[PDB]
């Protein structure tokens, strides 16, 4: 929480963003925004400021693979940090996120716990 950091929380269910927003406001993590999908989380990011992402993966109208993929080839954002959700129902194509450079991956539902130990992983291993 002594980490100042503004998230992007994107994901189709209205009901789990804002878990996962309350999860990150347990952690002390009080800047974070959310996206519907992929196209509303390009007009957030585009706007500036943001330092993480989590992403769900299958969303309609562009999904967490094709905004990873268009954030890491952007030229500002390249290395934004970005972790991918996804759910039990389906396994996703993890070799894809992983070749696009994905930061991490967690499935849902989750506590703030484990959120922070993910969370955690990732600060550590790309330093910041
Ligand atoms: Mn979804």
């Amino acid at each position: 929480a002594d980490k100042e950091l503004k998230f992007l929380v994107v994901d189709d269910f209205s009901t789990m963003r804002r878990i996962v927003r309350n999860l990150l406001k347990e952690l002390g993590f009080n800047n974070v925004e959310e996206a519907e999908d992929g196209v509303d989380a390009l007009n957030k990011l585009q706007a500036g400021g943001y330092g993480f992402v989590i992403s769900d993966w299958d969303m309609p109208n562009m999904d967490g693979l094709e905004l990873l993929k268009t954030i890491r080839a952007d030229g500002a954002m390249s290395a934004l940090p970005v972790l991918m959700v996804t759910a039990k129902a389906k396994k996703e194509n993890i070799i894809a996120a992983a070749q696009a450079g994905a930061s991490g991956y967690v499935v849902k539902p989750f506590t703030a716990a484990t959120l922070e130990e993910k969370l955690n992983k990732i600060f550590e291993k790309l330093g910041m």
